[PDB]
């Protein structure tokens, strides 16, 4: 089994909270995600092992690698350590001058991981650029599927059956929007309640006039399909992947 016994992991620097993520040492570098629980009930332990079971179904280069789990001294999930920062950081904080070639590659890699998860019947539920780690600045690692409102599909935003393969697709659409515009959607409306109301009712959607000159018109159309307010009108990942790989040639 994939349990790591007590004392094998050396916990280092805290990364962020929400439980808590640390850098650790275990046969090299790992990320250690501490759930806020020291004496699990024989009921929490079962929802934990249940979630571990989900993570263990993934083996793919664009999905954060599951490496094991801890019961003692604390419930914790152990993964590979990623170097660098999230796609969100690159796109919106540091303004990494990515050529359109790289931008497309990132989308393609994101599409690969999502298509993979969907094949294994896993709905992400929280895809956003903060959750796409750009390991060594090259490889997309999709994490955080074991504050999100800009990526929420109208049906999800309707305060709510809403989490589906198609809500993931919509969130992926917002990610394409981020990539192809360099911007977060609704940037000229800094109002959470307003966005919840307007996106929820279908009166507001991302401003597509903002996708850059360089964006293969074929990508812009694909992004529009992913963002269909009408959930059934959205493409599936197999189709999204096929599409992105083909335009990636030209
Ligand atoms: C430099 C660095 O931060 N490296 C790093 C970080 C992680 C992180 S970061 C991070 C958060 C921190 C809080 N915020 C904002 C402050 C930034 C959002 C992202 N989470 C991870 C992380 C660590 C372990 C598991 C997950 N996700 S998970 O759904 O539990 C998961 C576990 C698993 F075993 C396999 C896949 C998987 F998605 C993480 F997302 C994972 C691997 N490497």
């Amino acid at each position: 089994d994939w349990e790591i016994p007590d004392g094998q992991i050396t916990v280092g620097q805290r990364i962020g909270s929400g439980g808590t993520v640390y850098k650790g040492k275990w046969h090299g570098d790992v990320a250690v995600k501490m759930l806020n629980v020291t004496a699990p009930t024989p009921q929490q332990l079962q929802a934990f092992k249940n979630e571990v079971g989900v993570l263990r179904k993934t083996r793919h280069v664009n999905i954060l690698l599951f490496m094991g789990y801890s019961t003692k001294p604390q419930l914790a999930i152990v993964t590979q350590w990623c170097e660098g920062s999230s796609l969100y950081h690159h796109l919106h904080a540091s303004e990494t001058k990515f050529e359109m070639k790289k931008l497309i590659d990132i989308a393609r890699q994101t599409a690969r991981g999502m298509d993979y998860l969907h094949a294994k019947s896993i709905i992400h539920r929280d895809l956003k650029s903060n959750n796409i780690f750009l390991h060594e600045d090259n490889t997309v690692k999709i994490g955080d599927f074991g504050g999100s409102i800009l990526w929420m599909a109208p049906e999800v935003i309707r305060m709510q059956n809403p989490y589906s393969f198609q809500s993931d697709v919509y969130a992926f659409g917002i990610v394409l929007y981020e990539l192809m515009t360099g911007q977060l959607p609704y940037s000229n409306i800094n109002n959470r309640d307003q966005i919840i109301e307007m996106v929820g009712r279908g009166s507001l959607s991302p401003d597509l006039s903002k996708v850059r000159s360089n964006c293969p018109k074929r990508m812009k159309r694909l992004m529009a399909e992913c963002l269909k307010k009408k959930r059934d009108e959205r493409p599936s990942f197999p189709r999204i992947l096929a599409e992105i790989e083909e335009l990636a040639r030209e």
